[PDB]
RNA sequence: UAUUAAUCUAGAGUGUGGUAGGGAGUUUUGGAAUUUCAUGUGGAGCGGUGAAAUGCGUAGAUAUAUGAAGGAACACCAGU
């Protein structure tokens, strides 16, 4: 019932999440590779991210919005598959802002696996 | 060569004039980010891996927005 909104596309290296939300807080729908039905390691493939983006795009288009600001987050692999899925869905993409957390040399990261 | 009695400025210092620095200690201040807590939206997974399983989750997790608390370290500048 709202024309403009935000789409948070978080791409973890292990999984992906797409949350369609009102311009200020109050997420309106959400989807992820797990809710798609993919399980285990298949959740981290770009195709699963595209599937999740397509489902959420169809859902929110039937809900009836037009303009989307796409907030890209994380450092996965299928970071652009969701972008192309939304573009193919056809919602008016206005902004491509990226908001993956960057630190200013605070907090100690985990150990390096070997 | 050593000792003694002296002179000299070229070694080494001192003064005046230019001057570059993440040199050191003490006392205040700041912003990103993680975590926890509080309050809204939401509804089945999240997390993790070579693949999974312990684990967290309908007592409403992951996500999203706002606020508070505290701790540690100070992106970019940053380098033939
Ligand atoms: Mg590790
Ligand atoms: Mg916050």
């Amino acid at each position: 019932n709202v024309s403009s909104g935000i789409i948070h596309v978080s791409c973890s290296p292990n999984n992906t999440i797409v949350s369609a939300s009102d311009p200020g807080g109050n997420v309106l729908c959400w989807a992820s590779s797990g809710t798609m039905g993919f399980k285990g390691s298949r959740k981290k493939t770009p195709y699963s991210a595209g599937i999740a983006a397509d489902k959420v795009a169809k859902t929110v288009k039937e809900m009836g919005m037009a303009t989307v600001k796409l907030f890209v987050k994380g450092t996965g692999r299928g970071k652009d598959t969701a972008i192309r899925s939304f573009a193919n869905a056809g919602l008016s993409i206005t902004e491509i802002n990226e908001k993956t957390p960057i630190p200013h040399n605070g907090c100690k990261p985990p150990k390096r696996p070997r």
